[PDB]
């Protein structure tokens, strides 16, 4: 590195390389991804470039994006631990209802924040949540896949997880909104409440199914304009829905209710972020202090 000394390496993320870095003149630690093919589009660093403005508590600050000998860096401030760490570290407790409250809160103000910008972030995931001491938990990786693309495989080949991937997604639709993003962020509150992935599919079809398996097949009754998704079929076999009551035990009926608002199936009728912050179930929302083990 030109100006950085290498820690550790944080791991082989869906854009390439991330090491832990320490900057040899401010003396600050961060994040640094090597981005992956031979050119580097311009779009793409213009579009990098509007995110470095991009500024709120509940989002990690990219830093700087460093386009040099070819080559693009993002840099990011650096957070200790990510949220499919902290669920495994708890898996015996759980996570207090208090915190999983707390960080569903602080989730949602990141993403009214940036949704309010016109910033979608497209690939939400426990591994992408990043927390720290005090309590606070921010999302990673916001506005990259638009400025860039499909995940896939990281760039190594590794299996791209489908765990939180909303069911437009998955039938094809071509044009994301910020729905999405609540979609995901729904699966993972559900998984933090019942220690456990809300629809853990292996294929697309398989994730699929387990959402129609769990929510019922959706039609148009529901969800209008269902049947004429690109990749809907008439032959897909219609399961029932089951009861919240079943999926996320033993969560509380405030709970239950804004996760529903957060998986219903037309991207329209999903609860926004900004109206899931006025939602009961943050009448009594207070911000713990986790125990992390670093
Ligand atoms: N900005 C950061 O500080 C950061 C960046 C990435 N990243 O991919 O760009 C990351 N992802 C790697 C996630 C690795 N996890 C570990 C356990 O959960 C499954 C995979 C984790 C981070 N911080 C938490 C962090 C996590 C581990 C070490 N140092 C910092």
């Amino acid at each position: 590195m030109e100006n950085f000394q290498k820690v550790e390496k944080i791991g082989e993320g869906t854009y390439g390389v991330v090491y832990k870095a320490r900057n040899k003149l401010t003396g600050e630690v961060v994040a640094l991804k090597k981005i992956r093919t031979e050119g580097v589009p311009s779009t793409a660093i213009r579009e990098i470039s509007l995110l470095k403005e991009l500024n709120h508590p509940n989002i990690v600050k990219l830093l700087d994006v460093i386009h040099t000998e070819n080559k693009l860096y993002l840099v990011f401030e650096f957070l200790h631990q990510d949220l499919k760490k902290f669920m495994d570290a708890s898996a015996l407790t759980g996570i207090p209802l208090p915190l999983i409250k707390s960080y569903l809160f602080q989730l949602l103000q990141g993403l009214a924040f940036c949704h309010s910008h016109r910033v979608l972030h497209r690939d939400l995931k426990p591994q992408n949540l990043l927390i720290n001491t005090e309590g606070a938990i921010k999302l990673a990786d916001f506005g990259l896949a638009r400025a860039f693309g499909v995940p896939v495989r990281t760039y190594t080949h590794e299996v791209v997880t489908l765990w939180y991937r909303a069911p437009e997604i998955l039938l094809g639709c071509k044009y994301y909104s910020t729905a999405v993003d609540i979609w995901s962020l729904g699966c993972i509150f559900a998984e933090m409440v019942t220690r456990r992935a809300l629809f853990p599919g292996d294929s697309e079809i398989d994730q699929l199914f387990r959402i129609f398996r769990t929510l019922g097949t959706p039609d148009e009754v529901v969800w209008p304009g269902v049947t004429s998704m690109p990749d809907y079929k008439p032959s897909f076999p219609k399961w029932a829905r089951q009861d919240f009551s079943k999926v996320v035990p033993p969560l509380d009926e405030d709970g239950r209710s804004l996760l529903s608002q957060m998986l219903h199936y037309d991207p329209n009728k999903r609860i926004s972020a900004k109206a899931a912050l006025a939602h009961p179930f943050f009448q009594d929302v207070t911000k713990p202090v986790p125990h992390l083990r670093l």
